């Protein structure tokens, strides 16, 4: 193989430079050196602002049972039908170079490629959210990230923030579980999270809740543990990963749903579009849908995973959004930082193209154009030359809303009901204790003032949920 | 026709009427298509050439006619018959992407050419000299001939000032302000290289070079009113025609030629062989013919294949180096370098950049909007036990020793009005040289007396009667 | 004089000459005056804006005359004889960067008023009216108005195909082709904030209106043969006219008024009251005085104040709000898109953008070129209990409720021809009616025949002699 | 409290809720409260430096404590007392953004010194050598020693594959690999401008230099256990230390020296004195004292005074140049086109890299985020004959004629054990050795075999004691597997 320059020309020497004498200075004719170097000087783009840490692979998507009386979606066109996937598992709060092994929520988006366009299916490992308006995210975000001054981690911005938005309380409690470290990506279970419009050939609509549970089950890893692997292997998930399909161990997922009637949505005691709460399996039950498998593992990390670009708003016939204002916020953050992370054209990138669809309309240029820019098709709609026409049977559904154009507040939603089932109910003793040994680690760091209101709010859930923190809490600040 | 997508490919139900609340409420943020469409638009534009931005482009191929491999042993030469896939690009300067094309300017003819080593750019123009002969004038030089810093508008006071300051543009500007000034359309122009060049052969024995391709359609200029007329009647006349052209079959196309100088020669030609505002006289240094160049294809998409196609003189195969004329070789760093701005770190893999004649392989990786398999997981670092691409000691370059010390040797002493007279007094007949005086006059008659008199001071060190009949012509405009 | 640096600051002893190894030798490395420099130059371009891209501007002030505190609680409003400083920038659409300034087209016409509550952007232009009134008809309409994508010329059967088999376009197409489609500079045309607005009292109270700066200086307009020869002879015309203007004291103003609709009359009107192809009748809702526009100061570096402007229709202040028109709904999102990409994530920290008269605070922080302190160390997330910034509530917004489901109205088939009969026969004369029909057929003969036959239809739905006029001036074009 | 506003100044009424059809409908986009803030959400991040991305930042002064005017006319050398304000970042060399700060690897050492002839940036690291000697391999070296472009993990066979096919890295990996490769914070490591660079005089006279700062708070190094422990319980230690010392009075110091070699003295050293991978003894060049560093206050922003801040090496006023030194020649380039980058065209106008001790006038202009007044209407081209600014003759570079013709020049068989030999040897005791030969078997044993061969092998040139004392060790861990 001839070593090139980024233009093909042979290169005949790069192991040194063009200097005037073996011991003068370097010539600006060494272009050989000046292309490289200045590739190497621009081979850094913006990590995502959120989930920056990731591990990615790819397989594909199979319909197992019929659901097509809900949605419409080719996806799910034919039971045994087969559609690829790309997947990227991830953290939250800490960027690039961070450790896996660490509590935090995990981020499991799956991109189908479909012939109806790319559906990006963005969930992460739990069902419900720390908040339920977008507009609180960045804020949120900032607290759980680094202090604006010191650059450190803040008990203080943490404890603040989730203490005035005690809404938090039920992602919080499913956090500092067990379930707060994953042992690795193949032992967890993914949600859409958000409540999902599914639409099918009649016209008719329900609203559905998406689940994939690990075909591998579930396994999490003890806090000893967790900080131990945090500095002996900080990218414990991606070896992990990794070596799996490497060795033909192909993780899986069962893929199911939940189907809410529009008067169902309405007999729901709380808000069902309400990111905070979840559907009692009890009361809706999963309905077998299909599986994920992932049988491929990325060739170029930076090409097929950290350039991969997921959009909630990615969806095809069949499958639309519903009213939750989490979700609706989603619609336009994704896109928006792609163009800005990746570049106006991010979706002409390889892992982000809808290869399996035909992507005809009347966009044109933007920076770095890769394709034909669909050669001289007339650009303008409408027109009388025949270029790509819009098709009917592909229109939303309409819905009729109530109420005036105007800001809702949610903060005094039911906050802890649903908190007080899963922490006297779902969890035992142990998981119980432990629970609130991870808060009280984490929360005694923080200042007293926000030791109170946070306590507060726990023994809303459940007076001991907060005593046993508050006990805990005195031991280390007894110190 | 086509079923009209999102950049998702997902189809799109109606794309003329948007998501409101009610026929006459509000826009909803759920209308994913409608703001997938207009974040597009709203990204149509990359910044245009900070020099050149008004251009034409067509495509064909370069087939050589004649044997010069006892001088280069560039593969584009290699055998005679031999044709290799060309790139073209004609521009006007200052004028930016609205401009007229039928105005006084020079004219870029920039050439790729697609070899199995590499790309080959000649950037060149519809001249063999320039302005200036050193590259660090070249900014001011620019901003000169551009807009006021203030009002936006021409400034003749700094253009002029710039020139009478800077009087070794004395050649440049009589073959600016002479019938060449405005070529009708670029069909009828000819294209040099400008720069010496070096060529080297199978041996490691190099000449310095010139390269030339007069047009086979023949030398035909416009009059100047008839170029005021079209700026106004058809600012695009230079496109327009070249396109008309191809598309009726009448393939425009020039006759390349190089004119060769030994090193010895270098050392005893009257002038700097390596000052761009100086040419070899044919007399002495005869055109040696040496293929052709043939136009046959229109571009398909313009953004695609003209707008974002970039040319780097630095991008020179095996056979073809630079010489030490102080303007090329800041050209060298220039390109590259504004190209990673203009279209991007990665602009070298936007189609018609790539060097698709070429097998491109080496270390460089990643950097915004990755295209390929990014080299997929080949060894990224050099040297290497794995075998990747190695550098091949044949297109190593040509080794010279040079005299003196290394620091900024003052040019300004280098002759000013020797060759311009000649091109003054016998090149050009009455007509013309009246004609010159003429356009001159008519654009320096707008700048400040005192710059018009350090002006004719310059016409008058060529000629006497040079600036005297232009001073002649200014007393009139001054009154 | 002031020593010459490099951009850090270092004193240039020689800018004039670039360091090579000898007189006679190569570019060197260690010129990084000549690096410095180079790269600067290379980067000086960014992109232009997608449409009106050819500007002129300019600074002054507004100044409150009469009292309409009633209708608005914004305090630009707030009390007679306050003034508010001024940003403007005049400009044409369909032209780039180096376009003519007087050509057919509309005119920009936007104004940053820089006010205690933060900026107020009121993005119109010289008519009161637009050709489409659904947002996602505009790129489309822009492309048909650009160049062809293949040719990259303007292309009349793209302007004409769209404006037929889109006829709501009829009224400001009527209006474009008329004597104030080439007004003679922009000092002697009106402004219009063209959309349809809110403005909300102190009591909660809203109304509906529309804005309006006619000229002191007086309509005047340019014939096509001025406007053609000047297209030719001064290509920024209208730059140098409004320049000279203020650098001289003629200080162009213009009357500010508004227009008033009550929510009940906005439900009797005979159209809808927010589509942008419409007027509200002078006769039936009178103007109302408001203030002064007065331009006293031209900028003193173009590229700075002017190219980097920007203003977005979404910024709007307390009293001051949007109305449900389509159009303006769509444009609410595109600017400060379109401003994230042309100028950059913190383009409102350019000075000219800066909202300087008001106290910006909230818990935004980094991003590319954060120019300020960022806001120290500032509790970065809300709520928070360190007293960071806090939202109050009189600046909250009007609420109304919307009928009607959440879909795609249809509104190509609204009135396309009645306000448009009024103007064509009510409003112009017959020198005027002539002349327009000479105008239009002028341009709509380049069109293919099918194309042309369409629009005629259009235009005889008017009115039988509109469209009878235009065949008859074709049929002698087509012959 | 002040108001909550928009980024265009609009107060905001609220900001906990978005505007929504109805309590329980889709979200509207006049909703531009709520844009305004997402949108600048997604936009935050810049891309973090190619190399030595994990880092902290301080600011303080530089005090002329002797008088070295004889070498360099520099300003900031000017007289003995003047202060010039500083910026430093300390940081890694490997990790990305969320890295830990204690873990084997150089440190960068970037001191900025705002003179009232621009800035001075003397951007070193805690070592005086480096693993190579051209900047054509730099590219190479940092892919070795980052992750692996298909598994994104890190790779021995990478890092040592290199390093055995580049000898000439022996000095600065032996340095890596001591004690001193995890110091204990950044307040207790020496820096080191490491490059050789020239110093000019009022009359034109030349010599070459190397500039080093003691660190004042003392040498310090953590234990691989500690700094492991460490690098899981704090992995933003580095940070927090500095910041906490000088928020507490702590203020850390680095006594400034340089070193002189005249042009004579070059042309007999037994090596090629550019060479990065050689140092200068001590013995045959004393240091000479010229002034101190002091760190007394932190930053209040990060991102606006840190992550943002901006080092060239090619930012050096009258008085300071550059030497032949390849690996220096590269850097001169390396940064001003990365910061373009990662910063943007008009980095320099960043508050942090704005050289406001110095009057900055010129004729460059535009480019994308142009903060300033653009040099307002002054004449952008030279030379004119209306004023603009000026070039002063006394700032021209000093010049020196060079033998030989323009070529590469293969240095890879430089000397790449003598050095080696007397650090392994006369410098580290009985302790130093042991210990450094079992941090490189800890990290070495991982790669292949063969990979393992050829780096014993090299260590063997240097002493057969070193290079036998890690096979040894190699043995008992490939036989453990
Ligand atoms: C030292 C002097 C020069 C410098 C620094 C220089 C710099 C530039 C730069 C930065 C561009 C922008 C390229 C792009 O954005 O695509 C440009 C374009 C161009 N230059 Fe030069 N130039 C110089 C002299 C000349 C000369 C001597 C000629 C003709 C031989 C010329 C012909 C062109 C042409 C044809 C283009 C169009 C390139 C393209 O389409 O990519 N330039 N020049
Ligand atoms: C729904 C249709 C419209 C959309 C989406 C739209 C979009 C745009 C965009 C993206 C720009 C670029 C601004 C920049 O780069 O700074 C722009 C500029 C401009 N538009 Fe619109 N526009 C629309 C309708 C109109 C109308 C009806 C008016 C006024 C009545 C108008 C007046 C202008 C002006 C004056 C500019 C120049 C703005 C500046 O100088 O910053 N546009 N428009
Ligand atoms: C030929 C070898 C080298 C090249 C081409 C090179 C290249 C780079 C580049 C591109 C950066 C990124 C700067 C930024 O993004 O702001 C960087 C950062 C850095 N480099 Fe080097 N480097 C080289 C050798 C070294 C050496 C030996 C030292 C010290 C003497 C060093 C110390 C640093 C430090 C401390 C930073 C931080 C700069 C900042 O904060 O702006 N590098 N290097």
């Amino acid at each position: 193989d001839v070593l090139t320059t980024g233009a093909g020309n042979p290169v005949g020497d790069k192991l040194n430079v063009i200097t005037v004498g073996p011991r003068g200075p370097l010539l600006v004719q060494d272009v050989v050196f000046t292309d490289e170097m200045a590739h190497f000087d621009r081979e850094r783009i913006p990590e995502r602002v959120v989930h920056a840490k990731g591990a990615g692979a790819f397989g594909y998507f199979e319909v197992t049972h019929d659901i097509t009386k809900y949605s419409k979606a080719k996806v799910f066109e034919h039971i045994g039908k087969k559609t690829p996937i790309a997947v990227r598992f991830s953290t939250v709060a800490g960027e690039s170079g961070s450790a896996d092994t660490v509590r935090d929520p995990r981020g499991f988006a799956v991109k189908f490629y479909t012939e109806d366009g790319n559906w990006d299916l963005v969930g992460n490992n739990t069902p419900i959210f720390f908040i339920r308006d977008p507009i609180l995210f960045p804020s949120f975000i900032h607290s759980q990230k680094r202090n604006p001054q010191t650059h450190l981690k803040d008990p203080d911005m943490v404890w603040d923030f989730w203490s005035l938005r005690p809404e938090s309380l039920h992602q919080v409690s499913f956090l500092f579980s067990d379930r707060g470290i994953p042992d690795g990506h193949r032992h967890m279970n993914g949600y859409g999270s958000h409540t999902f419009k599914l639409v099918n050939a009649n016209g008719e609509a329900v609203y559905c809740k998406f689940h994939y549970k690990t075909d591998q089950g579930i396994k999490n890893l003890s806090v000893e543990d967790a900080a131990r692997l945090s500095q002996e292997d900080p990218d414990y998930g991606i070896r992990d990963l990794f070596n799996a399909i490497a060795t033909g161990k192909y993780p899986s997922w069962t893929f199911y749903i939940q189907v809410m009637t529009f008067n169902q949505a309405e007999t729901f005691p709380f808000n069902p579009f309400d990111l905070t709460k979840v559907w009692p399996h009890k009361d809706y039950p999963l309905i077998p849908v299909g599986k994920l498998v992932l049988n491929r593992n990325p060739v170029n990390y930076f090409a097929e995973v950290e350039q991969i670009a997921f959009d909630p708003s990615n969806m095809p016939p069949g499958i639309e959004a519903s009213p939750d204002k989490m979700l609706q916020g989603r619609l336009f953050a994704y896109p928006d930082t792609h163009r800005h992370r990746l570049g106006p054209n991010y979706l002409h990138i390889p892992v982000n193209c809808p290869y399996r669809a035909r992507v005809a309309n009347y966009q044109r240029d933007g920076p770095m154009c890769m394709q034909d820019n669909q050669g001289g098709a007339p650009n303008y709609y409408p027109n009388s030359f025949g270029a790509p026409e819009q098709q009917p049977s592909a229109l939303e559904h309409s819905i009729q809303y109530s109420g005036e154009v105007r800001r809702f507040n949610t903060a005094n939603d039911d906050n802890v009901t649903q908190v007080r089932a899963f922490y006297v109910n779902v969890l035992n003793e142990e998981q119980r204790k432990r629970l609130c040994e991870n808060i009280a680690g984490h929360l005694k760091d923080a200042q007293i003032f926000i030791q109170k209101k946070a306590v507060k709010n726990f023994t809303e859930v459940h007076p001991d949920y907060g005593s046993h923190i508050q006990a805990l809490l005195d031991k280390y600040n007894a110190e």
